[PDB]
């Protein structure tokens, strides 16, 4: 009932600014920064199954918590919207894109009263991975790796929350088997450093295919 | 033409405007009407299923405390779209990055109303089968708020059906038979909110 | 002969800033804001007669006048250069343009000391436009709109020049096209369901495959 | 490492070399050269083309180098923070014989060591000029990437390798159409006859080839 | 002294109080002399159907401004300036095709005697007559460089009086002429000073 007073969301919006530190992690009770990712895949663009490339859209729902930016809702608005440059998001890539992330919508994020941030982007973005039986009935599995650039497990932890009925593309050439997002941990011979990310095991086959019986 | 005046009505919507948050007026959800005109189409991929188009997003909505007494002043200005807020529309079946084509300015009226209307080229996946058929293909295309739910923004239409004839490019390969614009509203399985989205149904098909 | 008095030049950037509004039409007296705009094709680089679009580049040579930014020159320099960031520039945009005019160098106009403010960038875009005929004697006719995209009628004056010319001066001789003509036509556009006016001019582009 | 993740010493150590960075000036210690170390991780070969000699390619550029007026006491605070390299001195590398700008893949972040070390590692896509002779071949081709200072003079820049031999089998994509053979990376010394100064860079030789050679046809 | 940081630390500060990036550093009421070479190279993507090529070349552009000049008995001979901090020339080749593509970090080298180096390696595509390239004769691309606002009394665009050509290229370069030429306009009075490029080059073999 109040979430349409602008006053309010104006002085929230402010409130956010002065307590936000974009740069810095939010780390809370000493443990690392919790980041939940899921990607609902909406379109398969493009396979290359010569050259092991994929080229696809997906939403990539990013949650976590900052409990400094938590206000009393009681008698204002939950939620408001806010631009990401105001606030920490965190560093991720993926570990096999071969083409820059192109975010497709508005660089806004969700702030709920609790402290809770949700960022989903739109991103159409490129990938190395296994194209091969995208022809057959079992389909190929294209497995993307997604992690904190820069913060290892001690500092941030990447974890995952389907076939994506709901939002993948009834007119695409591809069909979605498939999509498993488990927690996945990477070390280098070189270092001590540990990174936690989320490896999304994505299973999809050509849609109408031709077979020999 | 009086240029202090206009100045100073710019001051003014600089002084009030707050680019971040959402107009809303009372205790109601900011309403956004939203056509899209249709001016090129660019490419269809029968292969991919994807259009490229060019269209001018009419975009008109409300924010009465930009409002100004114009008796003895201009009735509107042209504003650079950063001094104001717009709403953060996204098409969910877009593909590739919206290319505004025109200049970022936004006109403002002495009453509050604010007209955004870019020229945009975007790529979008969609069904292109029939084509090159007397009854076409129907590209649906639907747009709304990214961000904000059916309680703060609703997305609107205009004009239900228009052939765009004002508007749609003669030299074109394509033709358009009916540009059908309607409220949608969309609720996901996971969660309770809605988002209020107009869709956009392109019916056209190659000239013959 | 004094052009090249450093501190003048200085001072004349300074005076600009303070009295340059760049998001504000320099609308004099109660007059529109006359705007010339002048093509000066460069290449044509591809064209397509199935779907009748054309890539091209061309200097756009802008004009118009804001008198409040003009001063004495009589010892000082009769122009400088000032980057358009610091002035108010004409909100032009191609009505058929189908790709963003990529602007291909420095960003920079010149302002006259008695207010006339010159910017001509070379851009390079495309168009949708009637390429019918690129390969007849008589060539195809490309017609590229030009206006104010926000500004109507009453604020802005888009004025065509009376020029006539196949732009020799400026058009590759290595093009695989030729250019028989490029004339300009002003033209004013109207919508059924509004009263305003938009000015354009119409650039008529004459061309044909050598 | 026990103060990893207390939020306020994160911040201040990240205001404290915001005071006391200067991004456009080299961190010369004493009257010595910016040592910078490069390393190139290969992690995928995209096009390789015979006609032209042109290879597009993805690799993580492992970037190290010191500046000490950034090291802080870590006894009871975080060992390392990111900070975005904007606040940052960075070293103008450059590839001779690039021919794209450099893509960076990745959020442009860089690591502060409490030493006052640096570590920028960016994934970059780019498009090199190089001999691509012998990519069909069993001894495969040798694609040489040259990359030192853009405007610093030895004096001023010594740009050295890391690790001079490997076949990058923890970083390449099992996926890609190519494989590695080795990544050798050597100090290279370059001065013009038209002037003076030296330029000290690190040549990166890439042996790879194309996964199965012998086809029918 | 030239790795005394603080030293370069002062001489940048000093830079960035002088220098005015926006207003041309006109000496004496007398032009701003520019002096440009190009290197080129590479020769990339030629097209024989559009008559079309693109270059990459280092375009090594000098000039002096003596404001900016200190004394260097006792300190660092030359710096390194992000181009933000300097006013550069705004030149042009006034006949390209498409953008430049700057390759390389935009930064310049001041001297203590007021020189400065400003040296980008660029791509960029042109229109050339194309037709010739596989003969012995080859192809010819005309490159005209000079200022894109500043005409013949304010800037003077001159050309300055194998060891940067990748060997790995398609082509060859037959001949490279650098050479002056004002160029006028028959609608207008002002001349522009620039440098005339041309590059003969032909299909390796
Ligand atoms: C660096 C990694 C591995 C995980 C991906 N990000 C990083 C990183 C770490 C720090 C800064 N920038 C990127 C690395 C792996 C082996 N040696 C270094
Ligand atoms: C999110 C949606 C659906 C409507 C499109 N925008 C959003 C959104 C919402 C909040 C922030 N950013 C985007 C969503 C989450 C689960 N299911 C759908
Ligand atoms: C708007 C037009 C037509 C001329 C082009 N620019 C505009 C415009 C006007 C205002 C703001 N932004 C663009 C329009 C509206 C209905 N019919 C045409
Ligand atoms: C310039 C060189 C050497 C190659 C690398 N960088 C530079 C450089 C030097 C200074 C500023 N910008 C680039 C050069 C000049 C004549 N001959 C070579
Ligand atoms: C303008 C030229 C020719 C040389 C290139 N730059 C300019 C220029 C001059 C002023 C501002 N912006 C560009 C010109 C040529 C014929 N009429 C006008």
């Amino acid at each position: 009932k109040d979430d349409d007073d602008k006053l309010d969301r104006a002085d929230i919006l402010y409130n956010i600014r002065q307590t936000s530190r974009p740069d810095v992690i939010p780390t809370q009770r000493d443990r690392p920064v919790a980041v939940s990712v899921s990607l609902k895949f909406i379109n398969i663009l493009e396979v290359n199954e010569i050259t092991n490339e994929v080229d696809v859209v997906f939403w990539q729902q990013t949650t976590w918590s900052d409990r400094t930016l938590a206000w009393n809702s009681s008698h204002s608005p939950d939620q408001v919207s806010v631009p990401i440059s105001s606030l920490w998001v965190p560093d991720l890539a993926a570990y096999n894109a071969i083409s820059k992330p192109e975010v497709l919508t508005p660089q806004l994020a969700r702030v709920v009263s609790d402290g809770e941030v949700l960022y989903m982007p739109s991103i159409r973005q490129r990938f190395s991975c296994d194209v091969s039986g995208v022809d057959t009935e079992s389909g190929a599995t294209c497995r993307i790796k997604i992690g904190s650039w820069t913060h290892h497990s001690r500092e941030i932890s990447v974890d995952p929350t389907s076939d994506d009925s709901e939002y993948f593309s009834q007119y695409s050439r591809f069909e979605i088997l498939d999509v498993t997002q488990k927690k996945n941990s990477v070390t280098y011979s070189c270092c001590p450093e540990a990174y936690e990310d989320v490896e999304v095991s994505l299973n999809f086959r050509k849609k109408g295919r031709s077979e020999i019986l």
